[PDB]
């Protein structure tokens, strides 16, 4: 169980860095502990492949040390292994703490700034990505609704939470407030079942018009009152007929029954539009 292991002190440090340098001196023989100073830091050219410790993960030496490819962690996840009696993960990208440990997570429907934004987060609180879905995926990390992955996770029933539960996570992190995901409540992150979508409607009563207009509203999406083109999404339709119809057709709009709409609030997602489709042909 022994590692070698080496703490930068600098002048700043630290809360927790002094609560790990104790924590491992009760652990292990100094023989597996060096200490260095920023200087002495600097001068390394090669990866020892040994474990450097930094509080900030921001710095001229943090900087050097993770060109070379060492293998960074925060003081946190020392002490979060040290107390659960775990091994220190393998650091190929810097682990700053372990309060996302065991969560591996997949993305879709998001910028692709927005993605690479979450994957830094959750792989500095050390938790994995995974692109494409299998046993092993947790969590999905959803920007919007409707691709083919969102069904896929949908139909394996697997949580599909909003960008803002990782940015939660890390922000709850460094401010001294939450030492695991499962802290908060993931209920209040989930996925609007109609975020992302853009709803207009035809041929339907006014009472019935009025209950998919709040109950969109009610669901993260949007609700028109026309149909403008670059604009509308879904076009809610009985039948494959009217002057409407045949416009959101030629604009290659998704024209689906109430079906998709209430069965979509009942699965608890927005359902394959496929299956909905006004058109029978």
């Amino acid at each position: 169980e022994p590692f070698f292991v080496k703490f930068l002190k600098s002048s700043d440090n630290s809360k927790c860095f002094f609560k790990a340098l104790e924590s491992i001196k009760e652990f292990q023989s100094e023989e597996y502990l060096q200490i260095i100073t920023e200087e002495e830091a600097l001068k390394i050219k090669e990866n020892d492949r040994s474990l450097y410790i930094c509080d900030p993960f921001s710095g001229v030496v943090f900087d050097h040390l993770k060109k070379l490819g060492c293998r960074i962690v925060g003081p946190q996840v020392v002490i979060f292994c040290m107390h659960h009696q775990r091994c220190v993960p393998r650091a190929e990208h810097p682990v700053y703490n372990m309060v996302m440990s065991d969560v591996t997570i997949s993305c879709t429907s998001l910028e692709k700034e927005k993605r690479e934004e979450v994957h830094k987060y959750v792989q500095m609180m050390g938790g994995r990505v995974y692109r494409d879905l299998n046993v092993s995926v947790t969590h999905l990390i959803a920007g919007e609704v409707g691709s083919k992955k969102y069904l896929v996770a949908a139909n394996l029933k697997k949580p599909i939470l909003l960008p803002s539960w990782i940015k939660t996570l890390w922000e709850k992190s460094q401010e001294k407030k939450i030492t695991r995901y499962t802290d908060i409540n993931m209920e209040d992150f989930k996925c609007p079942i109609f975020l992302g979508c853009i709803i207009c409607v035809t041929g339907l009563c006014g009472l019935d018009r009025k209950e998919v207009q709040q109950l969109t509203v009610k669901h993260g999406g949007q609700y028109m009152g026309q149909l403008k083109m670059n604009e509308c999404t879904h076009l809610i339709v009985q039948e494959p007929k009217g002057q409407k119809y045949e416009c959101a057709k030629r604009w290659n709009v998704h024209c689906v029954t109430t079906q998709w709409f209430f069965d979509s609030i009942e699965k608890g997602f927005c359902q394959d539009e496929s299956i909905y489709k006004t058109e029978p042909r």
